[PDB]
RNA sequence: GGAUGAUCCUCAGUGGUCUGGGGUGCAAGCUGUCUAGCGACAGAGUGGUUCAAUUCCACCUUU
């Protein structure tokens, strides 16, 4: 949620930059001017409300014109009371007004995107105007057998029984791949565990009031599932509470330090989120439908950092994190290329996102496997997470960063497609440590490819 | 669900066994008097239906005879009378009526067929409603009482020694800096928790360990979905569970912007449930000897029963990982009851392997869930808390869930004799948080916690030997 | 029923826009509006009775 002073030309900022940054995001402006009107009205109405209460008190201080009052002392009892009761009608009306404006001003503010780093590409088309920054590994080789057939050929995936139980995209990951999953977990956990990231296991659902602070509408509409609880552990209570399953570990970790004052000294704080993530995936029908590349439920290990805003500690930590992931996917021997995402494809929170598109040889194309984002002070202001616990003056919030270390399932797929042979898939050297006796060497085929 | 025939007196079994089963379960036996009622009426509607069909054919037959006796005869308009009453008819009457009258009467029979169809459906539905909440048969060896603490019976004890220590799991989880209760209550509501740092590894160890243990003993590792469709969850859970355990999740039921419809799902409270639904509506082959599955899944409980119990730590939470041993077995040669006793020793050995003192218990009838025929509760000793807590449950549901999910013993050896369903059993290998609490109370020191030999292997470098305190106990 | 939430802390008092004693800081904290700035005004959990609520009452929250 951007600072309101950026809309006041009276105060520090200018909205013309906001508008421009909305256009760059390719979200229709106006929202900025709906904001500014609603705010300006709310100032006038908070000014009136003030002045009226100033008279409300002016009159008990004293104890036929009302538009504006002077140092009044003439008349009393009935003559003053009537005026004060008429003023009270005025405050009721200015109260209804204020509440309406406040609510609707913030309605507009809620869906205005964060500021953009200059380096971000300014276009709406992603295929065309996305820029690759770095390229690693062997990016042109191919192996023909896709991750679907591969996942089947190992006897690790039940897509039919998963469609029965959970209803399309639902799945039973079975046997050896479970150990393979676990490996990736353990490996990523140890990696980050060494680099000063503290591991953390999060809750999977939230209290809405909290979720609303960490998610934008779109996500509520086409991503977040909703949970319905009792909101009390008594049989007497037939009341209900709406909770929401998390789509990322970013969300629960972001809220971890809600409404706190974080000291500059302890401030560079790295969290290693461990969480299962539920997404409805309403955007994408008929996309990656067979395998487990794209599914409604999957474990994920995430890098979330709270950083100081002042210098460029945020954007150094950023470049560090992205490079962190790089070293992870370099170590498993996966070829990839880093891409800089266009302004249209950024979510409100982010100021800039660099994604790691890994090479899928069997499929013969580049699929996304890691995103990295710097939200700056956007989430922070909303979660009221400031910088230092109270000197004066001018309240400054932290900068918050979030990037995925490993998305267990899509990474598993990348492994399968890149390390296939004739017997099966070769286990990359890093994981051999954590793969059980028998798979340390390889992952053997036991089933044939479906036709 | 049970078998209807053992409700039917003219058929095999007796229903006074069932009413007795209820009395032992301390539930209502009047439920069965309702079952027997709706079944009786449903039979009546079956009988009439049949008799009615017979008549319909007899109308098409008498119609047959008309053309032979005369192409023209009598009157083609007149309406029928008295005959219509379908309780009692002949062929004489049908022979008397002209063609037209028999044709219309045939239509009235067809109307009455549809009326039966409807009413038959209503009875079937009501009988079922009665049947859902009727408990499985009890094994004699199960104790027969309602309260558990007084009338539970201990069968086995292992390990040392009803020993005591200090620092409950409540204080332990804090002292190691692995638990954030206050900020997790803010995020996820009451009882919610952030598990952090070292415990995360500890948990991951347990998982990794149990998974290799069972993965060695022939169990097939399996990762379940965490939510199930209404239909199927309804097949695997009972009403009280829906009221006081299963959270309700709501999806869109279609991945198109266009779609405004929603689909109601439910989050699982055990891996039992998605695994039971793995092989729904299937004929399990006799050759595939007891199929063993290692279920790895997080489990959501609303935990509505209990208010103000174990509120501080991670002992009772609304979300926790769990490893379950689930086997499909044969009902013949008491094979399930053997594997039952095997599976319990399996968990026994694991917890022996972790040096955790415990004792096996037979659970009383009055606390048993409908599905189970008999449940074994491995209760591990908490020195720091100073008591024994339920850590593991293993249950043999026999054919109950089986009958419900339509999972039969293959084609069976013979046909047209009686369809026999499989026996299915479910047991918890590891309850990560409760296990973690068990370990923290059993390996505690003053330096921190000692890592159990087996887990040392899976701990990351530096945490293989022990886990150090960093904070003081409140 | 008691305690509580936002006027430096603390005890006591009180319908007069708060008072007093003791302690602490500086030469009295937080939010918001107005003014170019100086600075002024409004807000004290929510409502009521009262012109007037720190008090009285209703009420809640956390405990
Ligand atoms: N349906 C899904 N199943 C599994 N992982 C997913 C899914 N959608 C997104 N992700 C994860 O999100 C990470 C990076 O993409 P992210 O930006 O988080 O979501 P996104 O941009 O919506 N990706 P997509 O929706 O697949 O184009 C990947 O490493 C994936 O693991
Ligand atoms: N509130 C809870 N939090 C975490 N795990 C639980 C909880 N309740 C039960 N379990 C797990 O499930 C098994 C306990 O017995 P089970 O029969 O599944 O549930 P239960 O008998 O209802 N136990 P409880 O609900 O604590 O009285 C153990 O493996 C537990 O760790």
């Amino acid at each position: 949620v951007l600072d309101l002073d950026l809309f006041r030309v009276d105060k520090g900022g200018d909205p013309a930059l906001i508008r421009e940054t909305q256009e760059k995001r390719f979200k229709d402006p106006g929202l900025v001017d709906q904001l500014v009107k609603a705010d300006s009205e709310w100032r006038r109405c908070r000014f009136r409300a003030d002045n009226l209460n100033k008279l409300k008190n002016l009159c008990s201080k004293t104890i036929f014109d009302d538009l504006t009052a002077d140092a009044l002392a003439n008349l009393k009892v009935s003559q003053i009371k009537k005026v004060r009761l008429l003023i009270d009608e005025a405050i009721l009306k200015c109260d209804a007004e204020r509440i309406k404006l406040e609510a609707e001003r913030f309605e507009n503010l809620r869906e205005i995107g964060n500021l953009l780093h200059p380096s971000v590409p300014i276009s709406n088309d992603e295929d065309v105007d996305n820029k690759v920054e770095r390229i690693w590994g062997d990016c042109t080789v191919r192996k023909k057998y896709s991750h679907v057939d591969l996942v089947v050929m190992v006897d690790g995936f039940e897509g039919e029984k998963g469609a029965v139980v959970a209803g399309s995209r639902g799945y039973f990951l079975k046997g050896v791949l479970v150990f393979l999953e676990q490996a990736l977990i353990q490996y990523a956990l140890r990696t980050l565990g060494s680099r000063g990231y503290i591991p953390i296991y999060t809750p999977f659902f939230m209290r809405k009031e909290v979720m609303q602070e960490v998610a934008q509408l779109s996500q509520f509409d086409e991503e977040l599932y909703k949970v319905i609880g009792k909101g009390s552990e008594k049989s007497d209570d037939n009341s209900y509470d709406e909770k929401y399953l998390i789509a990322t570990s970013e969300q629960p970790i972001a809220a971890l330090h809600r409404d706190e004052w974080l000291r500059p000294e302890d401030l560079p704080i790295k969290y290693a989120g461990l969480s299962t993530c539920f997404r409805q995936e309403v955007g994408s029908h008929g996309r990656d439908t067979r395998g487990i590349f794209r599914v409604h439920q999957f474990e994920k290990i995430e890098q979330f950092v709270y950083s100081s805003p002042h210098d460029n500690k945020s954007w150094e930590m950023f470049e560090e994190m992205i490079t962190t992931a790089e070293e992870f996917y370099q170590s498993l021997g996966i070829p990839y290329h880093i891409v800089n995402i266009v302004s249209g494809s950024l979510n409100h929170a982010a100021s800039k996102k660099l994604d790691l598109e890994a090479w899928f040889p069997g499929s013969g194309a580049f699929r996304e496997l890691v995103s990295c984002s710097n939200c700056t002070d956007y989430q922070a202001r909303r979660l009221r997470i400031r910088y230092g616990q109270t000197m004066m003056d001018k309240v400054e919030f932290v900068h918050m960063l979030n990037a995925t270390m490993c998305a267990t399932t899509r990474t598993i797929c990348a492994i399968l497609e890149n390390y296939q042979t004739k017997k099966g898939i070769t286990v990359p050297e890093k994981l051999k440590e954590f793969m059980p006796p028998g798979l340390q060497e390889l992952i053997p085929f036991v089933k044939p490819a479906p036709i």
